[PDB]
């Protein structure tokens, strides 16, 4: 199935005009464990934001605009990128807003990392109904030597 | 010679334990390029945050409490930290807090990065008299989709 994974700050803020204000190695860690060995779908701005193709995953970039990298699979439509992942147990949608927005109704599971970071949001996560999903996992953590903010890892499943 | 390198926030606010609330890759590039192939002195709090020894740099941790590792040099004092590096041209004192004020008096160069991160903290980078330190290099930068904040690189010769 399709699952979306995201790091939402307060008010579902998932993105700024610039980089996000924090150093969260742990969530990059949590992010990888969950996407590793799966096809990842992202938009050209998430693509261009990461910089390099994620190792050990198949990258599918969605954009009605033409491809600029020989190493990644590019796509022009939603249903098109779906086929690009092929035959797989799960697909991970990494973002952002439009990608989440379009895929969400096809999403059967969630991977929310909640961060106590009040920031002014350029982009936000589609309002996910609090009773259309069940929490099957949650783990809370405080900021430590390497992470700037408190966070709570959480996976949800559609009801 | 003893040079100190640090990244500051408004009003000279520096890390204290948990990681700092920003994401600045250029400063780590700047940091590395200036500290590499050189002996770097640090306190215990910084060392946890780095979480491992710096590559191509002789890492010296200054502490009174038992050096819990056998890869890095652990010293108990300042005159003792100094020797650990031998006779090299430059010794970088990377911090933090306390480690900074114990070493500024012997210093002759400052490697600052002034950040537009309005952070609250208790530790301050030692107050430097600008009629005792001449500014030489100074280059401003804008925040981008990779660097979360605006920042300025600066170099102060001691005068
Ligand atoms: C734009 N970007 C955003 C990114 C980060 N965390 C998320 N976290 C969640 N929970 N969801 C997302 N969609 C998400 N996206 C990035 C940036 C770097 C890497 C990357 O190199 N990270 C690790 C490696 C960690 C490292 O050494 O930098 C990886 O291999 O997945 C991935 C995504
Ligand atoms: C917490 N910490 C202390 C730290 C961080 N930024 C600073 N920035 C400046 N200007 N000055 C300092 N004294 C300083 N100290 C760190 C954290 C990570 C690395 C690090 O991972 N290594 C860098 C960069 C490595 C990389 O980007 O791959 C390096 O010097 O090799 C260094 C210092
Ligand atoms: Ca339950
Ligand atoms: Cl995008
Ligand atoms: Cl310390």
């Amino acid at each position: 199935m399709i699952s979306l994974i995201a790091a939402l700050a307060v008010d579902r803020v998932i993105g700024m005009e610039n980089a996000m204000p924090w150093n969260l190695p742990a969530d990059l860690a949590w992010f990888k464990r969950n996407t590793l060995n799966k096809p990842v779908i992202m938009g050209r701005h998430t693509w261009e934001s990461i910089g390099r193709p994620l190792p050990g995953r198949k990258n599918i970039i969605l954009s009605s605009q033409p491809g600029t990298d020989d190493r990644v699979t590019w796509v022009k439509s939603v249903d098109e990128a779906i086929a690009a992942c092929g035959d797989v147990p799960e697909i991970m949608v990494i973002g952002g807003g439009r990608v989440y927005e379009q895929f969400l109704p096809k999403a059967q599971k969630l991977y929310l990392t909640h961060i106590d970071a009040e920031v002014e949001g350029d982009t936000h996560f589609p309002d996910y109904e609090p009773d259309d999903w069940e929490s099957v996992f949650s783990e809370f953590h405080d900021a430590d030597a390497q992470n700037s903010h408190s966070y709570c890892f959480e996976i949800l499943e559609r009801r």
